[PDB]
């Protein structure tokens, strides 16, 4: 009964909430964590890469989650693992047990409770957190109507963690990231917390809090428990369970970072449960001067789209998309400084050495530094992707694609290969497998953020489909291995 | 620059030969070793506890051979003390001067020979020592296939100390353990000892002999001198040297043996090498191979480390059962210390505000378990010297049984149901005493049992830092406030 052997890796994307609608708006950071599952993968963890999410009006909209979520799947090349449908998932038994859990611990009570309510938010808002733009009352933050309820509703004892969240924040540096987004959730939490708002009195569809039916949790209440849905939970004895939670990284906007920072692992201190490990809040794209990115697929490509997102924008800040900008790195660091190497010294191999690797001679100095540089990127890049750092990860195989473009022009292969000089002959092959073997190393590296091209290329050169994973990175280039002829991987910008 | 206090103790499992994967296999070698380490530690030594281990197919072995270690590490909580790598370790620095130590004493030369070489042993045999199994001639000790080679390569002079390896085994009769391996080695040794051979001339990767690179040693000499690299060797004025060397015990498996009580020793009487204080040779278990690792994983750690080291006495080969370990999970853990302090601990709780008790003067039945109680540490600790954990288990559960005798003649819950003066007193007594001996069972089963026995001595309110074998004799403290009693012991579940 062993079904797995690598240490597990479970990451998430986050819940819909406060959109009603999942999936949309979140294809950036899709394209983020499925590049940081993707590496995960190729690493030798086993990864559980699942998203946050779970009348006549509801299930139609059920039918356009669906048709969304395909669309935008096979458009940007996402691979979620496949959730198993369970009568637990279906009747929503996590958050009851949560709840349940809560409620035992002592920090659930029923209170009255008057003030400015959003029905869209589903949460409470003081006075200070609210504004009238054009006579009508909305929300500071996320511009929702309030209207002044006087309810009767279930609280959580937040204000009995707020020292408790400071204290894991302190023991726990890498929880919250970046840097900027933990001293925001910490200036707030030090400032003192008021008891939560966790149920409405409400006959409309919803989950209904145990033993009091009367009652029905707030949406976004249930929706963080899909991360719990996703493990197996209420089923803590399951195989799913044990492996899985703690969850190792939460992806979300920077939007709903006080919905997991805060209040998430406050519920999960109260009801006795492991917090997740890791959240990462990533920023918004806008035009130069919103953003989809798979219309820029469908229109460009998909791996210049995921390229330039994850590369051009420092992950954790606000991102500018232009044209211009994309263009380039279309252009420039694809088609030329990745795509044209690969193709004039794979011509090179298929026109002169009959379409087989060479074996190389001695290697000088030269040959050495760029050899050792590749090498050297492996340990290099799995440091940036541990702190969800993608741009510095291609900035820094690209600078090695620079170094192999610099040797490349100095060598001059292509003046070697006229010379009938046993010398010339020897070099000849020295520097175009140099050259080939930099490539590899970078195709294998570039798998997660440009999955298909990066299979191209290595399909260019010969590796099997079981030679793709990072144990495959320091195992050379084989002399006498058959290529295929060359094409095109990596094509320029073309303008409608 | 007083980083130690302690006596040392140094002790090692065994290198990894015949065999090219270390670990595995040894999960019963290594539980074994385990607990003595542990019951050092807590028996203030300053313990070093080590393991006898360091193209493209031997990259990713070694990449195998961490994941085994770590998996066997964590599935059996093996408390293997951290090695710190050096220059010279990675170097093999330790086999050169060891090499060449031996050749500076005269005790190397090269020759010519020619006979039955095993390439996997990397060993001759005489023709006595194969046999043809099915047209294909193997070792009889082994079963490796050997070619006839003519060769020329180095001895080490092990005819020489044939007769100071005799005066050595009877000089130290502690030296080898059990006495069957003892007299087995002693009764080989006693034969006569012909040279050895311990290098081959090959371009393959391996520890070059010094001013002869055209040689390499075999990778068994080498193996063994990583007991001593785990010491700081060849620095010998290091701190790791003075302080480790010689090592207290050499753990191997008894397949091995003439390698560590004669090849060894002999090596290092030629280098002027302290010798190791002594080598156990343990046996192997069979089913009526047994992997511990996946006993673990499907029974529990410390119902599987108990298991072993009581059923089998350790020097002997063993036979594992379901059916017999059934047994020591149902009755000597689940119930027979289980529920002595489940029901015990449970009267604390609803019967004395969870609060331990202060005794009244202690009666004749109440000092005689106390006695026994009390004296266990000494028995135990004399077991453990002489490797013999199944014996100290069965003192332990022996005290249990008292306890447990002790326990229903005394009727306890009897007593809390009289609003009398006497019976109360006498109710708080026996469970003072009956705590008191839990306690003492608790801390002395450590490092068969280290998970469930911290459990245990939670649930009797002692703190961390009071759990050495120096607080055996520092009876429970009336008025210990304890948590509320849950369970360590479960009961074995069928599948």
């Amino acid at each position: 009964h062993h079904h797995h052997h690598m240490k597990p890796y479970y990451v998430t994307t986050a819940i819909a909430y406060p959109n009603a609608a999942p999936h949309v708006g979140h294809a950036y950071e899709y394209i983020a964590t499925d590049a940081i599952a993707r590496f995960k993968r190729l690493d030798r963890y086993d990864v559980r890469f699942l998203t946050g999410t779970d009348g006549v009006p509801t299930a139609a909209l059920a039918r356009r989650n669906s048709d969304v979520f395909q669309r935008m799947q096979e458009a940007l090349n996402i691979s979620f693992d496949r959730f198993i449908r369970t009568t637990d998932a279906d009747h929503h038994e996590a958050s009851k047990e949560l709840w349940r859990r809560m409620s035992a611990a002592g920090d659930i009570y029923l209170d009255n409770y008057s003030g400015w309510y959003s029905v869209r938010d589903e949460r409470f808002f003081v006075e200070s957190e609210t504004q009238l733009v054009d006579g009508t009352r909305l929300t500071v933050e996320t511009g929702t109507p309030v209207t002044w309820t006087e309810e009767q509703t279930y609280f959580f004892r937040l204000s009995a963690y707020t020292d408790k969240l400071l204290a894991h924040y302190h023991a726990n540096p890498d929880f919250i990231a970046p840097e900027t987004r933990r001293n925001e959730v910490i200036s707030f939490v030090s400032g003192g917390l008021d008891d939560l708002s966790i149920s409405r009195t409400s006959f409309d569809w919803g989950v209904q809090v145990p033993e009091h039916p009367d009652h029905v949790m707030y949406v976004w209440v249930d929706a963080l428990t899909n991360y719990l849905t996703g493990a197996g939970f209420p089923d803590t004895d399951s195989e799913l369970f044990r492996r899985y939670w703690p969850a190792d990284l939460h992806m979300i906007g920077k939007d709903i970072i006080r919905f997991h920072a805060v209040y998430w692992p406050a519920f999960l201190m109260s009801a006795g449960i492991e917090l997740p490990r890791r959240i990462f809040a990533h920023g918004f794209l806008h035009n130069r001067g919103i953003v989809d990115p798979v219309a820029l697929a469908e229109a460009l490509g998909v791996d210049q789209v995921r390229y330039f997102l994850l590369r051009e924008v420092p992950f954790g800040q606000d991102g500018s998309y232009s044209d211009e900008a994309i263009v380039t790195r279309i252009n420039t660091d694809l088609a030329n400084e990745l795509g044209n190497l690969a193709q004039r010294s794979l011509s090179m191999v298929a026109k002169n050495l009959d379409g087989r690797v060479p074996n190389p001679g001695e290697f000088a100095d030269a040959d050495a530094a760029l050899l050792a540089t590749a090498d050297g990127l492996l340990e290099r890049v799995r440091g940036h992707f541990d702190a969800q750092a993608m741009h510095l990860a291609l900035e820094a195989i690209w600078l090695m694609l620079g170094d192999a473009n610099k040797y490349f022009s100095v060598q001059q292969p292509w003046v070697l290969r006229k010379s009938e000089s046993e010398a010339d002959q020897a070099r000849f092959r020295t520097t175009l497998y140099v050259t080939c073997e930099v490539v590899r190393i970078a195709a294998l590296l570039i798998q997660p953020v440009m999955p298909e091209s990066a299979g191209k290329i290595l399909d260019l050169l010969g590796q099997a489909p079981n030679q793709r994973s990072f144990a495959a990175v320091g195992v050379r280039l084989t002399p006498g291995t058959a290529l295929p002829p060359p094409t095109g991987v990596f094509p320029r910008y073309q303008p409608p």
